[PDB]
This record gives structure tokens, sequence and C-alpha cells, in this order.
């Protein structure tokens, strides 16, 4: 975090930059007790480009802020148009808001974020042009206070466009400046409509494009007017997917990532599975890569069919969170009751056997859906994971 | 319904809070008639714990506007900086709209009610500041009722960006306020411009979605200048869809649901099917469950070729709506009308044979597209159900 | 068209009313002259139940502006707030919208004419928001004229949150309607904004697609900073596109349809080709039918290798618009020069030989690609067509 | 570029027209000294029909706007009413809008350049407004400066929704022009607002898409708390797909281009791999042609495990930049480093063997994937790189 402290010093010195160089042109008897900390910020502008790590058609902003141009105008006392060109060092807000982007440890938003920064450029060239306007005023005997909270609070009534009125321009050269900043406060307006229009879809987009999916489908089935418990158990089972995995399939994300960086996430995020379950622990390092990436999670009620007698399922479910039973052929005796660490269905593919038994859940069961083409070639090329498989199903035969 | 009534009593008590605290801490005189219900509300604000089944990140506002600050900075008389902090209270309007989100009955669109909150927070806004306007004010000997009129319609003013301007600040104390409050209400009503900007593209996401779906291809169709007799039928097909499945496709809604839920959800819209089809009448338990998710709805119009003769066809098509006849290869002998209940297409796999006769509808079928692979796992799964359609088969021929 | 004019008649009276009834609410000299007007509106307001081929939660309006309760209030002198009851014809402006949106000749644009509407009702709301302040204002000696136009001047002012304050309510009854109005002009004013926000991508949406489609591959085409004469002839193959086709693909807007409706379009547009191939010249009612369907259309620029000597290539192409000539394996001379009507490449899947020599266009061909699929089917299934193929393959060969 | 000068003359004399008529029309004392300027400009307006290379329901404007209505309706002094036939000219706005559009140099953006389009015309309106206003004004002893600046100002007071309120209508004749200028200017505004709306999403396409694609991989992996060091790689991952092809996918991009297109982009793009590569210097004009397209790029970070030993990888990986270090079954010896020119996994396909070593790349290589498919189609179509891969195959195994 060696860099952290330089760039939040390197934003305060900007900062106090672009805060403070107008208030003196519009104001000279300034400048005279601050020469220290203008030094200070002289020196730490200067002293960026090699602490960074030449010319360049983006990067030369950074030179053309850190030229001394400042403690300069002022000393010489040049003509205001001639004195004008110490802005030079608002030029340096494009590369600190560049670094502040391209460096985060919350990692904002960047809609929001954007809209941050846009909230400080208009605050900033609120003020700049407050002091513009302050700048081309009659002479009065005033105090700097209430001279320049007018200035602020008539910037501020244009560049909201509500335009009250009690001051208005009233000399050609001022009427000028209110047109040109009339029309920049039109576009700072629209920019700042434009960007909340466009955020309101972009913070928490998990929250919104889950709930977005929800409404069309409880519209459509309310619209169905079907059995109030069926919407009951539907929407238990949103919400249950809204705590559990915050409205996520993990397709929609993994689906850019390239094949080594989406093992090492499956990993990291199934280690629980590789941990818990009785064949996986410590059974292979490749075996693992192989199998991980094909589990696919699936979510069933209270009570639901998991697979019933008579079918032809070749797909055997882990378990990972729940109680799972097991209803005979007389549909009055169960077997026993599966909780978290085995499976199912292990005597469907070896044994070339239909499902002996209907199988259900009791809560709310999270299980690893495995395809039939996986699992042949997981035993056709491990033997003692199929000879272990195997031993359980024939131990569960007896 | 026995926290319905209890969550109306909390926003109605969270509100009539937000509406009385600030508009006392303006009129002093006030809060000496009016303690039996600040009372009751106190209770029902600590009364609130242990009925809504600790310490939270996010539940923390719930014991922060249940601590009784109110009814003690008012009887001790404490001075306005230290006196404000009885504005606690309104941090309850998080809790209480986040409840209201959670509970529904009609299911209002997530945006419409997120507008009708934003209108509920920003009304509710306009109120509070009006009433700090009026704090900061001269005194003067004007009723109550002409000093908070003006108060509220200047702030309706500024939140608006009208600013007529007949009433403005003329105190450096007002004029920070001013500006503070015209920045708020820029960032309010920028708030309220993207939330009609998004709404106008959520209320009856269908009546939509539809209209945009028919409109490209009434467009290209149109601009193709084909015979006006083809669009006239197209259009009608259109509307007839906008008026059975209100412009739906069945797979754009069930691709979502997991598979038990999708399964339920079938049932529960196909039970006429199974309950009208000769066959199908108490089939089997298991049977409707293989094959009512594969039946595909499909719409053909008042004298569509539905299977013409000669052709390979091998799929069974349902009755669920509307007369069909059927014409020989004499194209002038029709052998029966099929009205709803029974289907056609029977001799095509089962016998190995092409479409002896061409069959069309009369005004509008709704059929029930199955395809030959289902049909066959069907007849090799179940022996009875296929005697009986070799049965219908045999007989048709005779 | 005998609708059109009642329709038209309709939406008429309903404008007539709409501007008439508020203007003599506030102005009571008027309703004496204008009798004969009213009475035959009142007519044709009760004159369309029967015409329009009971109750209804939305045919309500209906009836509800079809009762006389104009001619009767202002007969009997009622009092304001009782005569107020008048404006009950104002619910008829949702039945003509409705009606208005149910019938078209020019098919508008929905979010086009949706803005129309808005910009209709706003207008309208302008009237009777105008007339209404024109209702509570002091009695003055003033013609109807400045009277009527400063009001309407006040109310556009105050929906366009423009706000000069030249004139400004002056009594706490005027106050009250101006926060209220204030109020419904951000919401309309929002509304309108909105509606704007989404109609830019809504007219002419194929001629914005097509932009949006072309302009990401031209900039990233350009980025590789690839050979510009490749830019040149890309450029020219978009722009023909979008003179040709208007920048549509087929598969975009006939994937919606049904099966017979996509026939019958496939039939409507592709009737030329149809009528141009010399063996398709009435080759057969159903042939057509099985064929016109698949025949993708592919465009190639002036000089490109259809293909070149030595592949696989099993594929016929059409021509529906330009030359192609065939060089042969000394790359020097050519056969002739393949114009509209005539095909290439048949004998590359009747003959199993591979493509004889290089084949390609001059200026820009209109194709048809035809999957090796669909032509064996069509030669299993019609021996007379394959045998004329076959002919036309061997005397090619000579 | 002999027709860019041309249209930049267009333009600019369209424009000085523009400028020019309405401030003649308020100002009558002009169009005396300008006569040759005029007369030049009407010999331009009618010389650009031939030079553009009849009557049209589109090219109308052009003939509408090179009629001399200019130079005599002041001549003859014609009345205001009478006389406003001048503005025809303003017609010739469309066609230079649509030229403009269709010709480009730096590729602009459509809806940056629409933004641009609008302020000109925004601005150019707001001239013509202004010079409007100021026609229906007293007459008065005041320069014609401070009289045309007063007039913009107000002007620009309306059109951007502010309105001070300092000049305002004092004339029935006046507020009914106010009026219908508010109405434009609300128009006006909201059209403008949209444009920002819609283009804050479309300078910089790629940058945007990017940003979005990475922003919600990067939230859901943080929020599932992985690995800090797995964060940090994928990360530096996505910025270097950032730097190297800026955020893109091929087939993004070319899967809308037509074959021939494709293929030329292909060879455009990958010369280079076709240019280092050993076995592809000068292989073949057609077989770069079958082959070009199917690479795939792929990217591996700093120590990935490509291929690891005793898989059944039958897929081969060239190199383009980078090094790859291999492995071997005693994980502790090396046998070289592969850098940029040659390949791994030869010996997969050919040979039918299991995977010999391990092989791991060293800080990024950008590799090539072809499909084992497209490799037999090769070696069963070219023999002697099916020798020469042999070759180097049995070569390596000594
Ligand atoms: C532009 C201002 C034009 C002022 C013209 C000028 O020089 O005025 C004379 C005196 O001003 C003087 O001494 C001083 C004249 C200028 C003093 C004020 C300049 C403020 C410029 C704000 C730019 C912000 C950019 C964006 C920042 C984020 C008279
Ligand atoms: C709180 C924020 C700062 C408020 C500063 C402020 O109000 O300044 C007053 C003086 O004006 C002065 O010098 C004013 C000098 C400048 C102060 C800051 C002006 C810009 C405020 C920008 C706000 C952005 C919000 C987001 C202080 O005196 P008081 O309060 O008694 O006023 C009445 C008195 O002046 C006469 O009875
Ligand atoms: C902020 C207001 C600043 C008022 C400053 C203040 O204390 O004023 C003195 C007297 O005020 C007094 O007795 C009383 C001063 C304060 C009285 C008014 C406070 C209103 C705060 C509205 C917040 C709404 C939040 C959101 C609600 C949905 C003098
Ligand atoms: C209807 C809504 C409430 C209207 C309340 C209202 O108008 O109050 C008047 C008095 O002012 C008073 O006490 C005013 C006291 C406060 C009343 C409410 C003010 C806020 C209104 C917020 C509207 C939001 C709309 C969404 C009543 O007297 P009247 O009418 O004869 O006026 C003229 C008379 O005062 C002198 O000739
Ligand atoms: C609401 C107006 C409130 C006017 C209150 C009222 O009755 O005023 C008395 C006299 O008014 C009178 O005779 C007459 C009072 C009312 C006269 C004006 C009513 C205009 C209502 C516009 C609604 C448009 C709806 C949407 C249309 C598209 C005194
Ligand atoms: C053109 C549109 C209609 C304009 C109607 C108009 O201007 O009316 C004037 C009179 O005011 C009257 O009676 C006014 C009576 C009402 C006229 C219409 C007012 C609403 C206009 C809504 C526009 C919407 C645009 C979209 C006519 O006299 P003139 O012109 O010489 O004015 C000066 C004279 O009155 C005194 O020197
Ligand atoms: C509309 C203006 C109505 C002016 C009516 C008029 O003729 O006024 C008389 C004198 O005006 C006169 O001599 C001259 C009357 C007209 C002089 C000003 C006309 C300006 C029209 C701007 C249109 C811009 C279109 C879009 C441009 C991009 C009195
Ligand atoms: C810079 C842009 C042009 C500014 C032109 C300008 O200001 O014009 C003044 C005169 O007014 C005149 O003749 C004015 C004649 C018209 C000048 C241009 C008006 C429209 C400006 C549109 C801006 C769009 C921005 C985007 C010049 O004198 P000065 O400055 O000393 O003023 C005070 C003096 O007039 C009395 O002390
Ligand atoms: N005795 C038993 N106790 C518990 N589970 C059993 C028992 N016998 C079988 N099962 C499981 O019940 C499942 C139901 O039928 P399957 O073919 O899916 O595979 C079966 C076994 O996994
Ligand atoms: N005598 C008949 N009466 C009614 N329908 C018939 C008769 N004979 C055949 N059909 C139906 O007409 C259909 C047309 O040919 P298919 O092969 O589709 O299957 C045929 C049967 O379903």
């Amino acid at each position: 975090t060696y860099t952290l402290v330089w760039k939040v010093w390197i934003l305060a010195v900007t900062l106090y930059f672009a805060i403070r160089i107008p208030l003196t042109l519009v104001f000279p008897s300034l400048f005279s007790p601050l020469l220290p900390l203008d030094i200070l910020a002289s020196l730490a502008l200067i002293a960026d480009i090699p602490l960074d790590l030449l010319l360049a058609p983006s990067r030369l902003p950074d030179l053309l802020a850190a030229l001394p141009l400042d403690l300069l105008v002022f000393a010489l006392h040049l003509p205001s148009p001639l004195s004008l060109l110490s802005l030079v060092r608002l030029l340096k807000l494009i590369s600190v808001q560049r670094s502040a982007t391209r460096i985060l440890s919350y990692r904002i938003n960047p809609a929001l974020l954007r809209l941050l920064s846009l909230v400080g450029f208009i605050l900033l060239a609120a003020h700049g042009i407050a002091c513009g306007w302050m700048s081309l005023q009659p002479p009065s005997e005033n105090p700097a206070g209430t001279r320049y909270l007018s200035a602020f609070y008539w910037t501020i009534t244009t560049l909201t466009t509500i335009g009250y009125g009690d001051i208005t321009p009233s000399t050609p050269t001022q009427t000028v400046y209110t047109i040109v900043i009339e029309l920049l406060g039109a576009a700072m307006y629209g920019l700042v409509i434009g960007n909340i229009a466009s955020l309101v879809s972009k913070l928490d987009a998990a929250k919104l494009l889950h709930r977005e999916r929800v409404e069309r489908v409880t519209a459509f089935l309310s619209y169905k007017r079907i059995s109030p418990e069926l919407q009951r158990r539907i929407i238990e089972y949103f919400d249950y997917l809204w705590e559990t995995r915050r409205g996520y399939e993990e397709r929609e994300v993994l689906k850019e990532l390239p094949h080594p960086l989406r093992l090492a996430v499956a990993m990291e995020i199934h280690g629980d599975v590789i941990e818990k379950v009785p064949l996986f622990k410590g059974a292979g390092e490749e075996f693992i890569r192989d199998i991980i990436l094909h589990l696919e999670p699936v979510i069933y009620g209270p009570g639901e069919y998991i697979i019933r007698a008579g079918e032809m399922g070749s797909d055997v479910y882990f378990i990972n969170r729940g109680s799972v039973e097991v209803l005979s052929a007389d549909e009055k005796t169960r077997y026993a009751i599966l909780s978290e660490g085995q499976f199912f269905g292990e005597m469907a593919l070896i044994l070339r056997a239909p499902r002996t038994a209907t199988v259900r859940a009791r809560a709310f069961c999270d299980l690893y859906r495995l395809d039939k083409e996986t699992f042949d070639r997981i035993l056709s090329r491990y033997p003692e994971i199929a000879a272990q498989i195997q031993e359980l199903a024939v131990r569960r035969k007896e």
C-alpha cells in the first residue's frame, strides 16, 4: 500500500490546486501567505514522472501540469488575458481520474464511480465558474465572504436550470458569459440526467437481474391462476436461491474465463464437496480436475419426487446440504434417510437396472447432477474408484 | 393476514412520525396536546423486535429508531443544534420500505412500486425541507397556515427546477440552505426522470414485448408489399395469440424453473387436455408426467393445409379447440370433421405408411405437436396404450 | 372504410367536447348559441354502443361518457363544486385512444404514435389547466382573449418547468392549485423526456440496427489497420445490402411466424426465382413448398472466388442477379459467363467428382445456397427432376 | 479527395445562408453590400445537381433550395408575410447533413455525430429564433449589437428551460411566439437529453463492453471470497486482454461478414503466424485458406498447466508470443523451452499415444487451438505436410 498514500496525496494536491488558482485569479491579494504550500505542491507535481512505474499522445497532461507556470504569473503581475495561462494545472484532473479508475479496493461500480467523478467535476466546475463570474463584476466594498457566496449561489442556480432571476447579468460582457455557462449548464445537467438514468440499473446488478427474472415468471403464473400452494412453494424456492447463490447461475459467469482460471475457480468453490464426500478424500490430484467442472448443482423442494420407481434414470446425485429419504415399492416403508456426504442412484449404470424405489427430499436438498457419460468415462479411466463404487453398490443390495 | 394489519399500522405510525417531528421542531408550541399519540407510537416502535419473526450491519435502523429520543428533547427544551438529534425516527423509513417490498398481494411491478416509493419519499422530503426552510426565517406575526403554505410552495418550486423567483433567500444562512436543497432537488429530479425513463418499458411487460415483436415483422412484410390477404390473416393470427396466450411462448418462461416445479406447472396448465382426451382419462399417474412436458401447442388459420398427401410426416397432432376436416385424394370428398378430443395422423408411425389424405383446419385449431421419438418411447414403454392406438388406427382403416 | 369516417367523427366530437366543457365552466355566458352542436354531439355519443361491433371492467367509460350529464348542469345553473361533474365526457379519451391504436393504415411506430398521443394529451391538459386557473381568478374587466391568452401562457410556462415568474399566484387558494399543477407538470415533463429517450431508437428500427451492426465491425477492422482496398469492398458490400434488403436477414424475422404463414411469405417473396429458373417453370405445386424455404441468399463481391478447383464442395448455387464466369485449370481460359437463370456446381453430388474448374463472379451476384441433404432428398423423392439434372450435367460434360 | 473540398464548400455556403437570411429579414438595411457573396452562393447552389454523381420523393430539397427565391424578395421589397418565402434555403440543411453522414474519414460514432449535428441544429435554430423575436419588437434607437445580444440571450434562456424572467413578452403577438418557442424548447431539450442518455453507452463501445463484462465476474468472484492470488492473476489476464485485443473476441465480430470477406480478414490478421511457422513458409495458396479460419487464439498465465501427463488431448497448440517449457514424468527435469515458431503435442494424433510429459507456459503465451478433426482432414488431404509432421515427431522422439 506504499502507492495508495502517494495517490491520495496527489489527489489532494491536485484538488487543492483546482480549488486554489482561480480563487487567486479573482483575488490577487492572496498567494502572499501560501507560498510554502505552493512550493511543496510544485515539488510534488514534478516528482511523479519517475515514481509512477516519455512524451506520449495520452501522457502529455502530466508534463503539461508539472511545468511551474504557477508561482510566476502572480509574481510578475501579468495582465489577466496573459496570466490566464496558469490554469494548466487543471489538466492533472484527467490523470488523477484515470489513476483512481485503475486502482480500487472495494471494486466500486463503474457507473456509480463515474457519477461520483461527475459530481466532483461539476462541483469543481461550479467553483471555477463562480470565481470567473466574480472576476468580471463591478468593483464594490463587500467582504469576500458575501461576495463569493452570492456568486456561487448564482452559478449553482444556472447550472441547475432553476433560474430564480434575483441576480442577473447587466452588461454585455456579462451577458456573453451568462450564455456560455447556460449552454454548459444544459450540457452538464444532461450528462447528469443520463448518468442517473443509466445507473438505476447498474448498482447491485444481481439484485436487479434476479428481480426482473422472477417478476415475469410470477406475473405469467399468477395470470394462469394456478393453485396458490404452488405459488407459495415456487416463491419459497426463488427466495432460497436469493439467499444461497444471490440469484446466480454458475454458467452465466464462468463461460467467459479461459480453461485454467475456470478450473481454479471451480476448485476454490467446490473444495467443500471435495472435502466431505467419502471416496473424494484425497482421491487424486488429477481426478478432481476432471470431475469438478461437471457437477451441476440442482435444488429441490420439501417433498418433491427426486426419482420415481420404474424410471431409467442413469445419473448419480450427490448431497451437499439436506436429508433425503427413499420410499420403497409399498409406498409406506422407508429404508433410511440420506444426509450430507453420501449419494444415491449408484445402482443405475453399473448394474443396468431400473430404479428400485422412489426417492424424495425432506426440506431443501442441494444436489450435484452428474451426467452418465462423465460417470462412464471416470469408471473406464479410474479402476479403484469403480471397484469402490461397486463395493458400496453391492453393500446397499444386501 | 395477522401481519398485514401490523405492517399497515407500522407504516402509518412511521409516516405519522416523519410528518410530525420536524413540524414541531419549527413549532415548539405543539407536542403539548399530542402526548398520548406519541406515547402509543413509542410503545409500538419498541414493540416490533420480538414480533417481526440482534445487532446486525443491516438491522441496526430498527433499534436506532425504537430508542425514545423523542418525547425527551422537547421535554428538556434542548437547543436546536442539540435537539436536532430527534430525527433518528426517520431511519425507520428504510425498514418499512423493505418490509413493504417483501410483502405483496397484487404483485406490483418493482419499477412502478419503486416510483411510488420515490414519490412518497420526495413528498416526505418536500415536507421536511419546507419545515426546515420555515425554521430559519425571520420572526413574523403570521398564522401557521399561510406561513407553512408559502414554505411548501417554495420547496416544491425549487425541487421541481421551476424557480419562479417570487420568494428567494435574502440572508447568507438562507443562501447556503438554498444551495444545498438546489443540489438535492437536481439529484431528486434526476432520479425521478430516470425512474420514468426506465418504467415506460416495465409496466405490463408482455403488452409491450408482444407489440415490439409484432411491429418489426409487420414493417418488413409490408415493405415487401406482399398480398394484403396474407397481411389480414397474419394480423388475425397475431391478435388471436394476443387474446389467447397474451403474446407468450411457454418456453420463454418455463426454461428457468427446475424440473419438478416445471412438471407441476405443466400439469396445472394442461389438466384440460388431460381431462378430455379419450385414452388419457386416468391413463396413469406416471405416463402423464412423461408426456405432458413435450406437447408443443401449434396454431393454424382458417383453411391452412395441416398435412398434405404424400408426405412422410410422423407426428401426431392433438385437438384442444377447433374442428378439422380431412380431404381425400379426389380433393372433393371429405371423410368427416374432427372436433375437440380426437387426433389425426396416427397411421404414420405404427403403420409406416405415407399420408393417406390431406387434412385442413376450419377456423382456428389449437393443436399439440408431439415428436416421433417421444411417441416411439411411449409405445415401447406402455403396451396397453399401443394396443389401443393400433385399435383406433385399424378401426379408422375400415 | 365505412368505419374510418365514423372513427374520425367520434375523435372529432370527443376532441370538441374536451376543448369545450371547461371553457364554458369558466365562461357561463356560452352554451347559449351552441345548443345544436351539443345536441348532435350527445346523439353521436349515445349512438356508438350498437355500432361498435354490456357492462365490463374496461368498457365502462363508454357509458360513463355517453350519459347526458352535459346540457343539464348549465341548464339548472348548479354550483361550481356540484356542476363540476360535467367533466365525465373526458373519459371518452381512453376509448378513442384505444380505438385509434387498434386501427391504422400507415402502421405508425407504436412509440412515435404514443408520443403523438402524449403530445395531444398534454396539449389538452394544458388547455384544461389554463381554464381552471382562469376560473379562480379575481374578477376583472378584460376581454376573454387576453384573459385566456395570459392563462394559457402561464400554464405552458409551469408545465415546461421554465417559470419566468412574471405572473405568479397571490392567494392561498391559487397557491395550492399552483403546487398541484407544478407536481403534475414535473410528472408530465418526465413522461415526455422518457418518451423521447425511448423513441430515439424506435423509429426506422432497421435503419438504426443496421448502422449499429456495421459500426462495431468497421471500428474493429479499422483498428486492425488492414488493407484499405478491403475496407472499400467491405463498405461497398454493406451499402449494397442496405440498398437491397435494407440491412435485413430473413431468419431474423421469419423465425417467429408459424409454419404455414412462413411458407406463404416465402412463396410471395421467392416467386421471382420460381418464375425464371428453367426446371422450376411449373415443376410442381408441392415441390416448391418443400424447396422454397431452404434457399439461403448469399452475396459475393466483384471478383471473389466462389468455388476453387480441387475442393469437395457439394452445394448448388442458383443465380438471381448477376453474371458468373468460370476459369479452367489453366487460369487463362474461361468456358462462358453464367447470367441469371442457370446455376453451377451440379456435377458435384450426382457425379461424385471434385470441382473441375474455378468459378468467380463479375460485379455482384445474388445466389441461393442449397444444402447437400436437401438436394439428396429431392433427388430421391422426385425422379424426373433428377433425370433432367443429370441431363444438363452430362450435356455440360460434352 | 476532389469531392471533400466541394462538400466542405457546400457546407460552408449553406451555413452562411442559414445564418444570413433571417438576420436580413429583421435588418433590411443589409443585403446592399453583400451582393457578390450572394451571387456566388446562388451559383454554387444551382451548380451541384450535375456534380453530385431528377425529381424524387427524397431529392426534392436540392431543387427547392437551389431556386433563387433569394436576391429577389429584398430587391422588390415584398411585405414580411409574403417575403417570408425566402427561408426555403434552410431545406438544404437536410441534404448537407445526409451528405456529411455518407462521407467520413475518422468514422465518427453515429450517436456522437448525431449529437454534434443536433448541437449545430439547435445553435442554428437559436439564431433563427433570436432573429424572429427581434423582428416583432417595438422600434428603438439601439445599436444592432446590444439589440441582438439581448435577443439571443433571451432565446438561449427559453430553449434551456432556465427562464430568469428579466426580459419577458409584453404583447399578445409576442406572447403567442413565446408559447410556440417554449414548446419547441421543451422538445429540443428533450431530444438533447435523450441523445446524451443514449450516447453515454455509444462512444468507445469496446471500452464499455469490456468493463461491463469484467465487472460482473469480479463482483461474483469477490463475493465468493476466493484466494486473493487468484484475484490478482485473473485481473492480470483481463488487463492483458484489454491491452492486446482491446477486450475482443474474434467471433463476436466476424460472425456477420460473408465467407470470402471473412477469409480475407482472417488472412490480413493472421499473416504473422503464416509468416513465422516453419512448415507454413509458402506451404500453399489454398492450404492457408482452409486452415487460417480455424485457429482459435487461447491465452494462459505464467505457470499454468497447459496439458498434463496421462491425458488424451489430441489438439496441437501453436505459439505466437511466449516461451513454453515441458516438465517430464519426474517433475524435476525439463527437456527445453519452446519459444515462438514451434508447437507441441504433435505426437498425440499421428502416434495415438498419451501425453508423454507435462507442458507449462512461462509468462503469457498466445496459442492457436486447432481441433482434431481439422488436423485429420489436412493430414488426409495434404500428404507432404503429413510426412514433414511425422518427420519432426519422430525426430522429437529421438
Ligand atoms: N437399503 C437401502 N438403504 C438406503 N438407500 C438404499 C437402499 N437400497 C437402495 N437404496 C438407494 O435408493 C435408491 C433408489 O433407487 P436407485 O436405483 O436410484 O438407487 C437406489 C439406492 O441408491
Ligand atoms: N375414414 C376416416 N375418417 C376420418 N379421418 C380419417 C379417416 N381415414 C383416415 N383419417 C385420418 O386422416 C388422416 C390423414 O392422413 P394421416 O396419415 O395423417 O392419418 C389420417 C387419419 O388420421
